[PDB]
């Protein structure tokens, strides 16, 4: 059942937490047997910015340059700059993908939103045909391990940023879920700069222990495609027999799909329901 | 009531459909008498990764270095990169910010979001002092002009990819609503690669005369900070009384603040209430 994982983190310092928290994942998963590859942006000096300079040879059209276009055509030609394929070699092979970083500005770290805008390529990462549920990394399972400086009161429903699911959900549903992956619940950890030493050993030791049985927890729940008429037809709305008895639902289904009634709770960060 | 106005622009090619949008602002504000000002984040070739380079002199404790500590010191010490404090020279003279870009990975470009955790320096842009309506921007206004691959309808609550309101909370909300901006309703254009010819221009024509009277629009409902307790104390959560009118309420407030209620409309897309 385990296998190859791969971390990607994105922080510059090897004296912070998100460094630690990512030895401990490595270490951890390694105990249990698992293989480890590792993309340390930071460290890589990975480049973030997407440019014309992602493809190799004839651009075939370098007139009214269009990169959507341009890049899905250099992916199925071969012609992809060489460190986005050293990662598509990475993902490929990890069953498990996880990413570890400080929440920065309601999101990810401008380096890491890059890596997401330049290694996803369509026919890769995604197609209009394989989308969500039908992703092509629909066997492959991530989630996301986040530092946070505010409080987890500040997040709360009566908090100051609202409410945490909101936030995640462009990531996980919009990225994440897009692409095909098992969602899982997200390992969150608020102030750390608050927190004394003993709680951040506990952490860690409560991640580790965590990641003994990553494999087998249950993931987050988006609606199902199923619900929708997946075609530039319709629209890509949702099937008006669906809409129908969604009528007798008091809740919506997701974050996204609150479908203007209540939005059921931590739909983005508990996994259940 | 007319004067200087940003327009910052996360786009490399220059013939493509977010510059055009970038010229014909520029050339509307500038017939209205206004004085623009351009940060072409792909041509200044601006640096969108955060690093200890980002601060001159001595880095006060470079052996456990935190960039949020060590950026707002070097901020009042200034001692900031000269690139950094090019823009914050722009930010302070422009009275009306305007961002364009393509919608991408359901966020802001890589290179912009950098722009944010760079520019954006603690101290100059926010305070956990002066936060939402205390923000030291509250004079400034901004908008977010979008162009988006898919379709307006896979944007709808019926959609795919879900509300679209979701979406742009946190950038909104959480970077500009944070930072003390008024946020206008957002210049949203799907789908421009199957709009044709026609609608391209009328789409143009309506952005310049939109501008005409941009500085006089309502800007949209963010929930204001009166409503909670915002100390260390009490966690920064919506005063108790606060929750306990408010649970007369049918709907909640915000996207974010939808205190588990249904969400109002298009409190993130449209201006009004
Ligand atoms: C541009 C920008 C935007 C931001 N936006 C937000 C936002 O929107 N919301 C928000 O809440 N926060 C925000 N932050 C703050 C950010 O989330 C925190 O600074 C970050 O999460 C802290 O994580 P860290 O791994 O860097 O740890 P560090 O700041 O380094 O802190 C780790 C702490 O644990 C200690 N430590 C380190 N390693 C270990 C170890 N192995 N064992 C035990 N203790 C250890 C350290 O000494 C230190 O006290 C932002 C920061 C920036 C720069
Ligand atoms: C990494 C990545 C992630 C993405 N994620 C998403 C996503 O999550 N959701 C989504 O919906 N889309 C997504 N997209 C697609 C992206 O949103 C569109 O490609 C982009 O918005 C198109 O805008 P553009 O300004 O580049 O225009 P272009 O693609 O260049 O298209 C402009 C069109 O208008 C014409 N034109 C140009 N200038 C003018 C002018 N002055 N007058 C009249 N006509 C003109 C052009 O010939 C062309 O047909 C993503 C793309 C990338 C690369």
């Amino acid at each position: 059942a385990a296998r190859r994982a791969l971390i990607v983190l994105a922080h510059s310092e090897k004296t912070s937490f998100n460094y630690a928290m990512k030895e401990a994942a490595v270490e951890a998963l390694k105990k249990r047997g698992w293989e480890v590859l590792e993309s340390d942006l930071y460290a890589m000096n990975f480049n973030p910015i997407i440019s014309r300079n992602d493809i190799t040879g004839e651009l075939k059209d370098s007139k009214n340059f269009q990169y959507p276009s341009e890049s899905s055509l250099a992916y199925k030609e071969g012609r992809l700059s060489p460190d986005i394929v050293a990662e598509h070699k990475k993902l490929e092979a990890a069953d498990l993908v996880i990413f570890q970083f400080p929440l920065q500005w309601f999101g990810v770290p401008a380096i890491l939103k890059g890596w997401f805008e330049r290694v996803l390529v369509a026919g890769f990462a995604y197609t209009y045909a394989a989308m969500y549920d039908n992703g092509p990394f629909q066997n492959k399972k991530t989630l996301l391990s986040i530092t946070t400086g505010g409080s987890g009161s500040m997040y709360s429903l009566q908090g100051v940023h609202g409410d945490m699911n909101v936030i995640l959900w462009p990531i996980q549903s919009g990225i994440l879920r897009f692409c095909g992956f098992q969602v899982l619940e997200p390992q969150l950890v608020y102030s750390i700069g608050h927190t004394p030493p003993d709680a951040r050993m506990q952490i860690l030791e409560g991640w580790k222990k965590r990641l003994e049985t990553v494999w087998e927890e249950t993931p987050l729940y988006f609606a199902p495609s199923s619900l929708f008429d997946l075609n530039f037809q319709a629209g890509f709305l949702l099937m008006k027999e669906v809409q129908e008895e969604q009528k007798k639902n008091k809740f919506g289904l997701s974050v996204g799909h609150h479908l203007g009634k209540s939005i059921p709770a931590d739909n983005q960060i508990k996994a259940r329901k």
